[PDB]
């Protein structure tokens, strides 16, 4: 079951972008196609799908590995991207939460 | 080894002077899972994996607690073997997860 019906379309989700930052190096599409919405502070955004945030978006980020690297369990991402694809990235970060409670 | 001068049980003890006697963990629990209190609120470190702990609720054990958050602690494999830190680990697979949800 989804946590933001009204973000569930493309063109929703794209359309929050309006007034994205120009300095952020990601852009809104590469976002709305992984399930993120603007949700109009700083650079947030939120998963339609998870409810899951993400912020401080650097050159070379990709939303889908991302998305795949602190939502693990999230439908969507899964239906998308496929299992295979997130059993690897959570291969290349085991200890993330260790890392987070530095 | 984190914080070599709380190596010993009795020099954690000591820290536990202005501890405050609301909180319903007693300072022997917590300095026989390898805690000493840092002055502020409840917060408490570990002087091994330096992993930080606070808001006891009552029935808190420090030992699992310690298991639950840094499970890697030498120390507290050393102390309860790894089989314990298994156990704790099985009861709460979703850890990450849960902190993210907020
Ligand atoms: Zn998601
Ligand atoms: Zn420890």
């Amino acid at each position: 079951s989804i946590s933001n019906l009204s973000m569930q379309t493309h063109a929703a989700r794209m359309r929050t972008f309006m007034y994205w930052p120009s300095s952020v190096p990601v852009q809104p599409e590469q976002l709305a196609s992984a399930g993120f919405y603007y949700v109009g502070r700083n650079d947030d955004v939120k998963c339609f799908c998870c409810d899951g945030g993400l912020r401080c978006w650097e050159s070379g980020d990709d939303p889908w590995v991302e998305h795949a690297k602190w939502f693990p369990r999230c439908e969507f991402l899964i239906r998308m991207k496929g299992q295979e694809f997130v059993d690897e990235i959570q291969g290349r970060y085991p200890h993330l939460l260790e890392q987070l409670l530095s």
